[PDB]
């Protein structure tokens, strides 16, 4: 299959990690984003390949000796996620800046993050699409059909399916309107029970992983400012699982069980990139 | 050029990094170690191969967004490939990963089987000890509060190598005895956290030029040991413990104790457990 578009012309490497094998590249087409990460080892096609010949080159020896190994294409799988056309929202985003630490009060989120917030982030239009089944109907694992405390689980884009190590979820809320844990109170715990509760059931039932294998968490500061929880193997360090960011579903649940008021009085902890105009915003309203 | 035994059997995979792709296996040979990591990307080769006509293969499509599974040639399908051999125990134990299963234990958990469990095994903080009294150690303090009471000792992580701040590690131990983790934790511990948080900064800002908006202060929720400590690590250093099915921030600890004074007592803890510790069947015993 072609790319949506007719030629490749390279701008800048928005980010280039060695350690997570990934690249983020800007071109010309029109503007696109073309990212390209290194697929995880499939354990059965890499034991069926060291018993016969594989092709190698050594690099250095000891009992310590390096190779450079030429699979064939079923190992050579590389993920390729093409954002086209992108806006200058993409652009910012996927850039490799400091992160710095802030500490959101109530009234900092009520005076400084929801006006900001407001005054626009990204489309969400294909949220929209997936529940509106206009898209990705076919790899849908759950769904609660209810408009208010139902949802839709389904595998994040950034998980190949091709193996459990790396499983990573997301449940998408059916109810428009709740932009992050800041917009949480009692009236939306059964959504949440039925989050937790029915998204492992479902995981359980799709791909037999129990329960307490599963880490489900909801990120503060969000991408997208439309609730999604994620639901992500506990031997993956899924970057974002970081305290941080990441609040605990069954903990967001019991705070509101115990404050009601919780997720609107109370200081929340996240980092911002250096170059974000929302970090200068509130680092001006706390001094 | 090939190989340095002839055939693999895989026994064991060792461990396992779907985030750095890479694989550690364990396999019999003619006993024998072969890990393999997918290589990092080369811009160059990447851009001249987006210019031209690739081999994709759509996962799926939704709004400008689209996925797909991409053939690159030789080029780029570089792996690294180490092997040890001959391989001993030791070395299939430092290189050995166990399973893990998360467990959520409420405060009558703690009481009934966590605590009577811990109090079982006699485990020794001697170490610890040495640190405070000073008998070990000495020339790492970067910043002591010697109160009795509300002081700690503010010590670099040994596995931090001090040459740069962009893994900076450091851990303060609190000079007072008895205080084993976060469920210890009541109002009456305010000063020293708050001293932890707060002297524990600011001697970081002195010491090693680091704000405080560039660390990430926080505790872990079942610690290795079982004397109050504290974690502080920059920020861009995201490395396991960081992870929120442990670490608890020491701010956030701080203000809960100032809204719940009775919280860490009553509120159920969530957390990691090996799936062979005899802890982890206890609880789930107790919880069926
Ligand atoms: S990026 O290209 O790394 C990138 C951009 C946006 C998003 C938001 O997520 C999705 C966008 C479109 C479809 C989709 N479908 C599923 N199943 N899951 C997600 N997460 C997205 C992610 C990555």
């Amino acid at each position: 299959v072609r790319l949506p578009f007719s030629g490749f012309r390279l701008q800048k490497v928005l980010r280039e990690s060695a350690r997570d094998k990934i690249i983020f590249l800007h071109g010309k087409v029109e503007d696109a984003v073309v990212i390209l990460e290194k697929t995880p080892f499939q354990v059965e096609q890499v034991a069926q390949l060291l018993t016969g010949s594989p092709e190698l080159q050594l690099q250095f020896s000891n009992i310590y000796s390096t190779y450079h190994l030429f699979p064939p294409r079923q190992l050579n799988d590389v993920k390729t996620t093409v954002v086209y056309p992108a806006t200058e929202k993409h652009l910012q985003k996927y850039l490799r800046q400091d992160l710095r630490l802030i500490r959101e009060t109530g009234d900092d989120y009520r005076n400084i993050t929801l006006p900001h917030l407001e005054s626009q982030s990204l489309s969400i239009q294909w949220v929209y699409n997936i529940l509106d089944k206009k898209a990705e109907a076919d790899r849908i694992v759950f769904e609660n059909p209810d408009p208010s405390d139902g949802f839709v689980l389904i595998p994040d884009l950034k998980w190949n399916q091709q193996q459990l190590d790396d499983l990573y979820l997301i449940a998408i809320c059916h109810r428009r309107g709740i932009r992050s844990l800041r917009d949480l109170t009692p009236e939306h715990l059964p959504l949440l029970r039925n989050i937790l509760h029915q998204g492992q059931e479902a995981i359980l039932q799709r791909y037999r992983m129990k329960g307490d294998h599963l880490r489900v968490y909801l990120h503060y500061l969000p991408s997208y400012y439309h609730l999604h929880v994620h639901f992500t193997a506990l031997g993956f360090e899924a970057p974002g699982s970081g305290v941080e960011r990441a609040h605990l579903l069954a903990e967001v649940i019991e705070n509101l069980e115990c404050d009601p008021r919780h997720y609107q009085q109370r200081t929340l902890t996240f980092a911002l990139r250096a170059d974000d105009p929302l970090l200068k915003l509130l680092q001006e309203a706390q001094q």
